[PDB]
């Protein structure tokens, strides 16, 4: 059965741009049910599966995709965050930055302008192109994840359903976007551009 | 011109229900920032239909859904609560929810189930629908208004976008789903009721 | 593994209403395609639901959902036609399409009005409705079918997919919905609606 | 008002790549079919627009992009094609293909692939993106164009709904894709390029 990571540092190590009541929440109630719901899913789908049902094989792929993605999206989400992250990343995915969006500021402002632009719940991803072999930004709704639904390998995600800010920067999420790169783990961003 | 239409109570008058920070917030920010986009986007195809420019219409869709929706929904769902509201409908609503859902509690239970359930933003409702003539339970995602997407009557709109409810229930969306009943404005949803019957 | 149905009649019975040709095409090529796209994909999530893998199960599901409903669709209209059909149906099956919806012809008013109503690729549907215990019309696109996306119990469906009709009425589908009225196997839907 | 261009050649000029039925048809109904109810749907637009009935506005989006959509697309689809087209496309497109694909081979691959494997109705595009100065290759369903849904500029667009095919190659497409490189107007690609540098 899957299962809820730990978080690397404790709930109110990202403050002050994230606030302990907003991580506590995020991890311990939103994340920890998305792993005991994809478990269900999971269980019912071998049944269903094994039963030749494509009738309910079908109508369990909601769920499967929802709270599947929500464990995808928020294991990787944890490991982009850190409190002693911030600045820019340092080797190879610098350089891969600025190749493809001219400089690290430039991808900055895509991203946020791309998490910013989400309508309705949704999340806003650096992702990696192995197709093309480039960086590339992706924006994707719901829970549905980056590499299951676009095949972008993701690098750094941003959660923008309002569970991720609301508490502390209410409906202003273009605030929310800018305190964020103060926590960002971008040795671990790399290490996810480096298995690329 | 689309304006902000202003609340029938004050930001506190459903407390302890919805709290007052939930409600400014919602009302001043939220719904003022759709109206805001809306009337941007209208004139935007304004320009683009009296240029011929369907790509511009095409590409113009989402925010005026989005944006238009979320006018419609919240203007619709203010009239919805009454500091004097909550208790179980009576009159003609009442005997229409009975002859549909078998009872009012049951009625709730439905629309709490499609509620509870919509998978990130979006709204349940309680709508008409005119074709075969009676109450029907819907939901929509995001800001999708239900009478331009689903043809139905909206009758009563519980909004389950976390903005609505997380300051204040988290993410226990069902608490919210319990508290709200207690501030329905039942003579609204049957003002909009009777409106169908015509 | 699933496997193509063999059809009740041979493929030139339901002329002049739907061409042999049609119906040749429709079920050993269409049809077969999806039975076989269907055991591949199903075999695919057994490995991937085995090893956890939540990304590869989400990246299978439009293949599963397309050529899952497709076997689902054709396979349930193939025992929706028949050289012996036409006309109403006889029974419990009649008296509910009275109640739900006035009278036989209002409904195939409303059959037709949803079928032709489909833009782009899809399937009419009379369904039944087991949560409020009447019957109802509904649409689906592509292949999604019925009971898994809506529902609803499938009893009798039109497929609107342009290689239904394509060969012998070009574009106007509304006389392709015309025409069949005079093939559907009533005795089919009513035992599937008394299977309810 | 939207008007149905006329082919610039006449219905067997495809032949015996894309057969004649298979162009008359698709020309003076299937088009034709979406120019008319584009006007019909603009003009409703513009009632509602006009009265601030967002609803109604909304409840005709899916019109609008459908026949809207319809229309931008054959239009662009006939000037695709010609009966002198075919062979490798030269000049910078060329160089630019190579540049983003590989090769021309490369590209006909990814292109074929991105259009044989839409399940139901769409469109296989090869577009440009503004953003990021290059080609790119894009699938859209049904009717949705390439502009209006995904901002990139359309260069060559492959409809791979059934009725542009199924009567000569039934439901194998791929004969169909490969076919149409032999009737593919370069000149016109590259005029829609050259026009993105711009
Ligand atoms: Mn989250
Ligand atoms: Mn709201
Ligand atoms: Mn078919
Ligand atoms: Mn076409």
């Amino acid at each position: 059965k899957h299962s809820l990571p730990d978080l690397p540092y404790d709930y109110g190590a990202l403050e002050p741009h994230i606030n302990a009541q907003i991580m506590q929440l995020h991890h311990s109630k939103n994340h920890a049910a998305y792993v005991n719901n994809l478990n269900v899913t999971e269980e019912k789908y071998q049944e269903a599966l094994a039963k030749g049902d494509v009738t309910a094989q079908i109508a369990l792929q909601p769920a499967l995709k929802f709270n599947g993605g929500g464990h995808i999206n928020h294991s990787i989400f944890w490991t982009n965050l850190s409190p002693n992250g911030g600045g820019e990343p340092k080797g190879e995915l610098l350089e891969a930055i600025k190749r493809d969006f001219g400089s690290f500021d430039k991808f900055k402002e895509k991203l946020t302008a791309a998490s910013v632009g989400v309508q309705g719940s949704g999340w806003g991803w650096l992702g990696f192109n192995k197709e093309r072999g480039h960086l590339q930004i992706a924006a994707c709704p719901n829970q549905d994840p980056l590499q299951g639904t676009t095949g972008l390998i993701p690098l750094l995600g941003i959660d923008v359903w309002e569970h991720a800010y609301f508490l502390q920067y209410k409906n202003v999420r273009p605030d929310y976007l800018k305190a964020i790169w103060n926590v960002i783990n971008w040795e671990n961003v790399t290490e996810r551009y480096m298995a690329c």
